[PDB]
DNA sequence: CTTATGGG
DNA sequence: CCCATAAG
């Protein structure tokens, strides 16, 4: 299966991933900007016992560490639960970047119509495969209690207003060397989802290998369930990709 | 939860 | 102004 001979590139199979080429991320804050430390505003026991579990998977994955921190942000008291922090004071406090993320319409200008074989990946937690820099580790504190103490991301974080652009720039130097290696494939990246094109369904297969070989290798992981595999037809951005349409 | 937005 | 809505 695609499955068993690319056992580390997916998602599935190959353990949390964690992007080893790529320096822990330093996060400029404004030259004005001090720490603010919001409370916590109490949650229910429905609540805490719903996000619970996702924070001890986190910790146990390094993910999330204990800290003391000046800075502090609220979670979610309603958030199934999936635990959500509202970041926004820290945003408003850390340097703006430019956005190099393209936007959709203008991304998917540069398929041609020569290439009309395709593999469509998704990375699973894209941005928890970037590290944070201990540095900057403690903007992004929160509260966490077992009826006390902050808790922080040793990852980049959901929510943090510059996480799309960071992650899509992190990966475009990843993926530098493939791209100039396949110079007859097609490599679309959108911050976590990926199309590959390719003429020829042969080349597409090679190409998708190669691709998830490489991914596997620097740290990435693909979700296997989700993937789309050399089809003439693919569900991308929200597009249908058909006959060169679209 | 809080808050930014804008139609009505 | 009010609010439904969306989003962190």
């Amino acid at each position: 299966t695609w499955l068993s001979d690319f056992p580390q590139a997916w998602a599935e199979t190959g353990g949390m991933g964690l992007a080893v080429r790529q320096a822990p991320l330093i996060i400029p804050l404004k030259a004005t900007s001090t720490p603010v430390s919001i409370k916590q505003y109490p949650m229910s026991q429905e609540a805490r016992l719903g996000i619970k579990p996702h924070i001890q998977r986190l910790l146990d994955q390094g993910i999330l560490v204990p800290c003391q921190s000046p800075w502090n942000t609220p979670l979610l008291p309603v958030k199934d639960y999936r635990p959500v922090q509202d970041l926004r004071e820290v945003n408003k406090r850390v340097e703006d970047i430019h956005p190099t993320v393209p936007n959709p319409y203008n991304l998917l200008s540069g398929l041609p119509p020569s290439h009309q074989w395709y593999t469509v990946l998704d990375l699973k937690d894209a941005f928890f495969c970037l590290r944070l820099h201990p540095t900057s580790q403690p903007l992004f504190a929160f509260e966490w209690r077992d009826p006390s103490g902050q808790l922080t991301w040793t990852r980049l974080p959901q929510g943090f207003k510059n996480s799309p652009t960071l992650f899509d720039e992190a990966l475009h130097r990843d993926l530098a060397d493939f791209r100039i290696q396949h110079p007859d494939l097609i490599l679309l990246q959108y911050v976590d989802d990926l199309l590959l094109a390719a003429t020829s369904e042969l080349d597409c297969q090679q190409g998708t290998r190669a691709l998830l070989q490489t991914l596997g290798n620097l740290g990435y992981r693909a979700s296997a369930k989700k993937a789309q595999i050399c089809q003439k037809q693919v569900k991308y951005l929200g597009y249908l990709l058909k006959e060169g349409q679209r």
